[PDB]
């Protein structure tokens, strides 16, 4: 195999023929240099946005891959100049990833139980790395999970303090923002490739009347998303 070792180990993790397995993903995976500025930005995003009620583990980046799914860029194109783009987290159980890369992130079917989906059937993201890492569900026996960074064209946000359970946005809105009591420090956000990186440390958002501790970002068209990076994570408890 001509693949770089990190890519081969990631292939092993997601699938359990290494190059055939890699081709099965229909995804161009490349490794990010440990000494680059891209990597430093991603690691600072991980460092500063670890919530304080998620102190059961202590994160630690292992590998950082830049991923490009086939068609995802030409499918995301129409929503690109859409203002308010943000680079956000998405966690999921490891076995799901072999699919997430081949099919992309998807929405629950049109007739599933909308209960459990606090803000209706959509694609969810968080600006606190730990809020998403919780969904990797990585225990002490298997303390390695995968988490995605995605450019999300949030557009005009419908800001909500409580649950809705509906997937229909008031015309003029492109995404939902569940307002958390704690938000990344906006005085520290940067703009990487024109995408807003909210890597600021956790501060108080100023909203008292709200159900969520940390912000949630939901979209409802799967083409509002563009997966940029993929992270191997060591969970230390
Ligand atoms: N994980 C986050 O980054 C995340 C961040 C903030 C709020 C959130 N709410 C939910 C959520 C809300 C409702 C249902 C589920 C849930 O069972 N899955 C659906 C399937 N699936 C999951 N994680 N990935 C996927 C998949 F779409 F790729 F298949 C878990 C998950 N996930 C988040």
């Amino acid at each position: 195999s001509k693949l770089p070792k990190p890519v081969q180990d990631l292939i092993k993790m997601i699938f359990g023929p290494i190059d055939v397995n890699y081709e099965k993903l229909k995804t161009d995976i490349k490794v990010v240099d440990r000494d680059s500025e891209e990597a430093e930005i991603i690691r600072k995003y991980v460092k500063n946005t670890h919530a304080t009620t998620h102190n059961a583990y202590d994160l630690e980046v292992i590998d950082i891959f830049k991923i490009e799914r086939e068609g995802e860029c030409q499918r995301y194109k129409p929503f690109k100049q859409l203002h308010n783009r943000r680079l956000l987290w998405h966690g999921s159980r490891t076995t799901n990833f072999a699919g997430i890369l081949s099919q992309g992130l998807r929405i629950a079917p049109p007739e599933a139980p909308v209960t459990g989906y606090m803000f209706g059937k959509g694609i969810y993201f968080a600006d606190m790395v730990s809020k998403s890492a919780n969904y990797c569900h990585t225990s002490q026996g298997d303390p390695i999970g995968l988490i995605l960074l995605g450019e999300v064209a949030l557009g005009n946000m419908y800001e909500l303090k409580h649950a809705s359970h509906i997937s229909k946005l008031p015309k003029g809105k492109h995404s939902v923002k569940g307002l958390g009591k704690t938000t990344p420090d906006p005085s520290a956000n940067i703009s990487l490739d024109g995408v807003d990186v909210p890597l600021g440390t956790g501060i108080s958002s100023g909203v008292n009347d709200t159900s969520l501790l940390y912000n949630e970002y939901i979209v409802y068209d799967i083409a509002q998303v563009n997966l940029k990076y993929l992270l191997k994570l060591k969970f230390n408890f």
